[PDB]
């Protein structure tokens, strides 16, 4: 049991400690074995990373936009990449929160443009889905919200009046959330900053690569 369906996810008590440098965005899996750059899905179906590992590096992908397809930064809607990407339909309800959090609840009339943070502190989105969303955007650099060019960093973000000293504290404190990724052996329960640590760029423009070496 991983994630959410099954097991803990969001935030608790744990500790808050082993800051998280040397990131990036994943975009598929490699297997060291071969150094083959595949889809989720494909490592999902060999056997380099489990159903939930495979859902939660797709939610991560959609908490940073859109789905993404390794090879020079492609973006493809949830739904969307379902029909025709590395995403499978269960998911789709699923992940449906991360995309909508960068824009999707938001009314096609008055376009308010509203970033996770901002729906988490009034209660459009949801807490215990946004926090992880934000989750990964703090753990590439900062927070991710419509009108900007890119994304805010928390520190900016608390200048910035868009997030308060309670959200961004647990924005800091990224060891309360649950583990999600697994290694084949050496470990298997590692975070994402361990991952990527271990994460190889597949060049330069198809984003980072997790590595892997089946089991």
């Amino acid at each position: 049991m991983g994630h959410h369906h099954h097991h803990h996810s969001h935030m608790q008590l744990a500790s808050w400690s082993d800051p998280t440098e040397e990131t990036g965005p994943v975009a598929g899996i490699l297997d060291t074995e071969t150094l083959e750059k595949v889809s989720i899905t494909e490592a999902m179906h060999r056997n380099l990373v489990d159903n939930i590992t495979g859902q939660r590096l797709l939610e991560a992908q959609a908490c940073t936009g859109g789905i993404i397809d390794p090879s020079t930064g492609e973006r493809f809607p949830v739904t969307d990449a379902v029909n025709k990407g590395l995403v499978d339909k269960i998911m789709v309800d699923r992940i449906n929160l991360a995309q909508k959090a960068f824009c999707g609840f938001e009314d096609p009339r008055t376009k308010t443009k509203m970033s996770a943070a901002q729906a988490l502190k009034k209660g459009w989105l949801y807490y215990e889905a946004g926090q992880r969303f934000l989750e990964v955007q703090y753990l590439t650099g900062g927070l991710i919200e419509p009108d900007t060019p890119g994304r805010v960093p928390l520190d900016e973000a608390l200048q910035r009046g868009t997030v308060d000293a309670r959200t961004a504290q647990k924005l800091r404190d990224v060891g309360a959330y649950s583990k999600y990724l697994t290694c084949p052996k050496t470990k298997l329960k590692i975070s994402y900053k361990d991952a990527l640590d271990r994460s190889m760029v597949e060049e330069g423009t198809g984003l980072r690569l997790l590595e892997a070496a089946a089991q």
